[PDB]
């Protein structure tokens, strides 16, 4: 429930997805600063995170599942802006067959459209 809980859940998801993908930690930190480097392992890190957050399955957005997860994990003042960005970006990755590519396109759009953007 707490923001401290969010920070804990976020650290858990980062750890697991770093371990899976073996991506540089600086690359991942850049995702919070609009540095969306075109690096396969970083795109696949993003896909890992969205799959753990129940936000995508097979590189396709599950809108209802995403909203449920956003609202559980994030405090209200961050969840609201995230929901608005998800609505704005709802169809942005449609027609992109590669899973990591689709997750990454979605992430860029969420960041572009959420002034209070955060990501594990």
């Amino acid at each position: 429930m707490t923001v401290e809980q969010m920070m804990k859940s976020g650290e858990m998801i980062r750890s697991v997805c770093l371990g899976k993908t073996k991506v540089a930690e600086e690359l991942v930190n850049g995702l919070r600063e609009s540095k969306f480097a075109d690096v396969k392992e970083l795109k696949c890190y993003v896909n890992c995170v969205m799959e753990m957050m129940q936000t995508m399955k097979k590189g396709k957005l599950n809108y209802d599942a995403s909203v449920k997860q956003i609202d559980t994990i994030m405090p209200d003042e961050l969840a609201g802006p995230m929901r608005a960005a998800l609505d704005i970006c709802r169809t942005v990755a449609d027609g992109i067959k590669n899973n990591c590519d689709a997750a990454y396109v979605l992430l860029q759009c969420l960041s572009k459209n959420n002034p209070k953007f955060i990501f594990p």
